[PDB]
């Protein structure tokens, strides 16, 4: 059975991908974090085993993993805009750095590497739909230091596409688009996966604070279920016929756009008739706040279509009451 070593397992992607190569019989996972209280279902299963470590201390003990597996996924970095500008410096050691050495350590071993880029690589791009091979990528200029984050993505994304022309790296990109659904990773974590707007927007409304709408909340998002995610993951994991190597695929669902206000608006209704609402706070309303920023993000998925044969399945009313009723039931009250 194949390898696999999901690097950051202890959150959101590497529950829901550890449960979905686990349900079939031909996969092994490893799952190397500094703890595992998200994915502890999992640590007596025969095929989990379960990896101490830490890609900025670890050096040794990951390198031979890497040789000792298949493929490759490393979810660990910090991705929560406030620290772009907040520690730089950290997201950019960590994000690009420590990444950097995991990317060699799969080159110099030959094996098949599943890399997390992000959408923010696009920036400002003027496309409807943003596309991984022909969109042009906007940036503003050094002075606007919340690009940090876009453009140390971007250059990872080229060293990986140069290793691959140059020296037989195996390899697929993968840019999800506010994946959510069930247990998702906390505001602060260092573990890509689930959309940060959604989760805040939640916390709003567990925690009894206000919605805050920047300018507005007019900017548009899009936004995935984690079952349809998970499921186009696992695919680009499978590579049937070999038709993932060198590719970039965006992974969203381009039929679920919204703005930060509408999403708000969303959620607020789910929540006021949910049958858990009484253990929280009443809703403190939205506040217009003013503070660069993206004004549309959507995902072109010819490519997924191409592919993987994928297509988003669940309907976004579906993905916001799944993802908030989850929310609610697993908040402890004391």
């Amino acid at each position: 059975r194949t390898r696999v070593l999901i690097l950051g397992v202890n959150g959101f992607i590497g529950n829901h991908l550890t449960e979905r190569l686990l349900r079939e019989d031909h996969y092994e996972v490893y799952g190397l974090d500094i703890g595992s209280d998200a994915i502890s279902r999992f640590l007596n299963h025969p095929h989990f085993h379960f990896v101490e470590g830490d890609i900025s201390i670890h050096s040794e003990w990951i390198e031979y993993h890497v040789k000792k597996c298949d493929v490759v996924l490393p979810l660990v970095a910090i991705a929560t805009p406030i620290e772009y500008t907040r520690n730089p410096l950290r997201v950019f050691e960590l994000d690009f750095e420590e990444n950097l050495r995991i990317i060699r350590y799969c080159v110099k071993y030959r094996k098949r590497i599943i890399f997390p880029s992000t959408s923010e690589v696009y920036g400002m791009c003027s496309d409807k739909y943003f596309d991984e091979d022909h969109s042009n990528l906007i940036v503003g200029p050094v002075n606007k230091p919340r690009w940090i984050y876009s453009v140390s993505k971007q250059l990872l994304d080229r060293v990986i596409w140069a290793y691959g022309e140059k020296e037989g790296l195996q390899f697929t990109l993968f840019r999800p688009f506010n994946w959510m659904g069930p247990r998702l990773d906390n505001l602060n974590a260092a573990r890509i996966g689930s959309s940060r707007a959604i989760t805040q927007l939640i916390l709003n409304l567990v925690e009894g604070s206000p919605i805050k709408l920047i300018d507005g909340g007019k900017q548009k998002r899009c936004f995935t279920d984690i079952r349809d995610g998970i499921e186009a993951l696992y695919r680009i994991i499978e590579n049937a016929g070999n038709r993932c190597d060198g590719e970039i695929i965006n992974i969203g669902n381009p039929e679920n756009e919204a703005s930060i206000e509408e999403l708000g608006e969303m959620l607020l209704a789910s929540f006021e008739k949910h049958p858990l609402r009484h253990h929280f706070p009443p809703f403190a309303g939205f506040r217009v706040v003013e503070s660069q920023d993206v004004e549309h993000m959507k995902p072109s998925i010819r490519n997924a279509h191409r592919c993987l044969d994928w297509e988003p399945k669940i309907d976004m009313q579906e993905t916001i009451d799944e993802t908030l009723d989850f929310f609610l039931r697993t908040v402890d009250l004391t």
